[PDB]
């Protein structure tokens, strides 16, 4: 690893540190010992400490639903800071840096989320609650079904031990895929992508010498992402559609608008 590929792995990792708020190492803090959330009237309570403005007040679901979104809202937006971190990004084209935003936002999205999993539940409301797994799978249908697929893959996600060092080049990886639908200038990309795989690739090497197949092991996560995402916009779609006070936030339609 020369000088410059180990300063573009450290740029990309203070990339990350800098432009979310959550980051392993403070989640695992705080999730060692946040309100929790098991039950309805925890749910309650939580809400008007957490979010009293938006507690006439809808269905229990629908208000966790609409919570939600609005922190998929604001990870669209430190996803977006971020990917100016990637070399090239910023010097593609401004459609193609929109394309590769969509559909690598949610990828990277139920990836980062792992770190705030356990098998127990998820932290969450920028470190100040934990929910527990098994509230959000009693919630009536369709709404039990969103997180328990995401609680899965993050159960096998964190048992690779990786730290926000791989993290963020994992999810720098993520947004370069030179496959994705729609793309403008597909060879700048791929070598974009080639860069950043390259980093990560010997980055792993580095700090994971214990575990010769991190990489694959990794390539492999990102194809269960892709089609945990697939399979995630068929759910909201059903929600979209069957559910009236369900609406979705106007930015987080247009990613889902043509996406699979
Ligand atoms: C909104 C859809 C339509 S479905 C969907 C998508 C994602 C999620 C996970 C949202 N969440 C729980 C946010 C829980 C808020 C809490 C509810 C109870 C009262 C207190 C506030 C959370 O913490 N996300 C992290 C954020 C940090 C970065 C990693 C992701 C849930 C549903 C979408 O597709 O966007």
């Amino acid at each position: 690893m020369t000088a410059d590929l180990k300063s573009l792995a450290k740029r990309i990792y203070e990339a990350y540190l800098k432009n979310f708020n959550m980051n392993k190492v403070k989640a695992r803090v705080i999730l060692s010992g946040p309100f929790v959330i098991h039950d309805m009237e925890t749910l309650c309570m939580a809400e008007k400490t957490l979010v009293a403005k938006l507690v006439q007040n809808k269905e229990a679901e629908v208000r966790i639903f609409h919570c939600c979104q609005c922190t998929s809202v604001e990870t669209v937006t430190e996803l977006t800071e971020f990917a100016k971190a990637i070399p090239g990004f910023a010097n593609l084209d401004l459609n193609d840096q929109v394309t590769l935003l969509k559909y690598g936002v949610y990828e990277a999205i139920f990836a980062m989320l792992s770190s705030v999993m356990n098998k127990d539940g998820m932290l969450v409301a920028y470190g100040n609650g934990f929910i527990t797994r098994e509230f959000l799978k009693s919630l009536r249908k369709p709404f039990c079904d969103i997180m328990e697929p995401k609680f899965d893959f993050a159960m096998k996600f964190n048992a690779l031990e990786l730290d926000d060092s791989d993290i963020s080049l994992f999810v720098a990886a993520i947004i370069c895929c030179g496959d994705r639908p729609g793309l403008l200038n597909v060879g700048h990309i791929e070598k974009m992508q080639e860069g950043i795989v390259h980093v990560l690739r010997l980055h792993l090497q580095s700090n994971h010498p214990d575990d010769i197949f991190l990489f694959p092991k990794l390539l492999q996560k990102m194809a269960d992402l892709r089609q945990l995402v697939t399979e995630h916009a068929q759910l909201v779609q059903i929600i979209k559609k069957t559910e009236s006070d369900a609406a979705l936030h106007p930015l987080l339609q247009e990613i889902y608008r043509d996406m699979y």
